[PDB]
């Protein structure tokens, strides 16, 4: 298992990366600090997560006392939905530079397909709830962040969420200048995606597995939806190999070529989640976690089923 897979812009991507939403800013510098220091070299960040200040210290400080060089570091944001109309993209990244203390991202993805209604608020909602849209389009918004790369910003640009046929849109764009790098999706053993990942390794595009251990922490959890981490069948493989339950639900992605970005604020945890790289999960393991599919999603707002972008009406 190498460390770092290749990307269509020619540049290497660590596989395991450090999850950041909702870890709560008053921990999150000293999270990244300790993911660092114990051999992590790709953080997942996000505007929308309101903690890229607190992300951005850390790595800072860990640049300062050249524990790492910035060559070295593989750090990935995402434009939110309220900055998708084209005059708004450059001062979204460059607020995401300024808050991560950086000069460049490796890595810059549309994070939601469907773009927003710009203000200071995150969800804009009508007085019924809904959300509220804006009449941009995901090519276009496409064009805006390859100015990004022409710009010196990003070093990449990839795509979150976006279902198969909204990839195909990209790649079958009028004068697409750049391809997606990363398509980044929620995938773990009751989200396979079996279908999704072929197309887009088909074409190129390396894949993400966002919430790996089921997101426990979600805000929004019910007493009555699947446990990853307690299932007594993934459990079981963690005892064969010694190793925990999470360290399995991390290692699964890796051996399908995806890269992983588990979450923690635990240095116990964050430790734990990178020495997922001395075991290997069988052929047989593989196609048995692979079963356990439900087709369940940790992330899927209400709120937004109706925008004309969203992304998971479709199969895949
Ligand atoms: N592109 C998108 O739309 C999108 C959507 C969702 C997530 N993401 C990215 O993917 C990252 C990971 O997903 P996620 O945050 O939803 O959830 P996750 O990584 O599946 O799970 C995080 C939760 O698991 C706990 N945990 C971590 N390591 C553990 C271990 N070894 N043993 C037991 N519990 C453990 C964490 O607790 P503690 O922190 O308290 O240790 C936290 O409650 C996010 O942080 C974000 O960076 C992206
Ligand atoms: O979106 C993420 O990366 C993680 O989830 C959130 C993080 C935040 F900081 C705030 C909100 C969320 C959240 O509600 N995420 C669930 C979402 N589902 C859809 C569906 C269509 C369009 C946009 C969204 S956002």
């Amino acid at each position: 298992m190498a460390s770092r897979i290749l990307l269509n812009n020619g540049a290497k991507m660590p596989i395991l990366g450090l999850g950041t939403w909702k870890s709560p800013p008053g921990q999150v510098t000293e999270a990244v600090k300790v993911a660092i220091d114990v051999g992590y070299r790709h953080i997942d960040c996000a505007h929308v997560y309101q903690n890229e200040n607190e992300v951005g210290v850390a790595i800072q400080e860990k640049l300062r006392e050249q524990v790492v060089k910035r060559e070295e570091l593989f750090i990935v944001s995402k434009l939110w939905c309220t900055y998708h109309e084209k005059g708004l993209v450059k001062g979204a990244c460059q607020k995401t530079l300024s808050d991560l203390k950086l000069d460049y991202l490796d890595l810059y993805l549309i994070h939601w397909p469907t773009g927003f209604k710009p203000g200071k608020e995150f969800f804009p909602l009508d007085e019924s709830g809904n959300v509220v849209p804006s009449d941009t389009n995901i090519l276009d918004t496409w064009a805006a962040m390859e100015e990004l790369v022409d710009e010196g910003l990003v070093k990449a640009i990839g795509i979150s969420n976006f279902n198969h046929l909204q990839v195909e849109m990209i790649l079958n764009k009028p004068g697409l200048k750049y391809k997606p790098a990363v398509n980044q999706i929620e995938c773990h053993p009751y989200l396979t995606q079996e279908k999704l990942i072929q197309y887009c390794q088909s074409k190129g595009i390396v894949v993400t597995a966002y919430s790996p251990l089921g997101s426990p922490d979600r805000p929004w959890a019910k007493p009555e939806d699947p446990s990853l981490l307690e299932d007594p069948r993934i459990k079981a493989i963690a005892a064969k190999h010694n190793k925990t339950t999470a360290q399995v639900l991390i290692r699964f992605p890796m051996q399908r070529n995806l890269v992983v970005i588990p979450k923690s604020v635990t240095p116990e945890r964050i430790a734990e989640n990178f020495k997922v790289f001395d075991f290997e999960l069988s052929s047989q393991d593989m196609t048995t976690l692979l079963s356990y599919n439900r087709n369940w999603r940790v992330c899927a707002l209400l709120s937004c089923t109706s925008h004309k972008d969203y992304p998971f009406h479709e199969e895949f």
